[PDB]
């Protein structure tokens, strides 16, 4: 499923992610949006390390979800990388969150430092009534 930008926006308020752990909705689009364009089917292998990036969040399959490939993973989330890959979020958000538990919170995607740390995310949210 490939979300619309404010049907995300509900959809993730929705699920509690506005200021989990202190981060607002628009930093959580923004991070959606570089990450997948809002798909939840996204999927990218990564060749030098052997791990792959699963759906709306490309969550990596090295620390989070369990593939079954990935030499020497763990599955922090307690999840099989599929629940990541469906259209309904409920398990990618509740994966999401755990990954913003640890130290680096919402820095842990890369994407998120690069497109949208001290950026203006207001955008992201703005007209969908979140």
């Amino acid at each position: 499923k490939v979300f619309e930008r404010c049907e995300l926006a509900r959809t993730l308020k929705r699920l509690g992610m506005d200021g989990y752990r202190g981060i607002s909705l628009a930093n959580w689009m923004c991070l959606a949006k570089w990450e997948s364009g809002y798909n939840t089917r996204a999927t990218n292998y990564n060749a030098g390390d052997r791990s792959t990036d699963y759906g709306i969040f490309q969550i990596n399959s090295r620390y989070w979800c369990n593939d079954g490939k990935t030499p020497g993973a763990v599955n922090a989330c307690g999840l099989s990388c599929s629940a990541l890959l469906q259209d309904n979020i409920a398990d990618a958000v509740a994966c999401a969150k755990r990954v913003v538990r640890d130290p680096q919170g919402i820095r842990a995607w890369v994407a998120w430092r690069n497109r949208c740390q001290n950026r203006d995310v207001r955008q992201y949210v703005q007209g969908c009534g979140v």
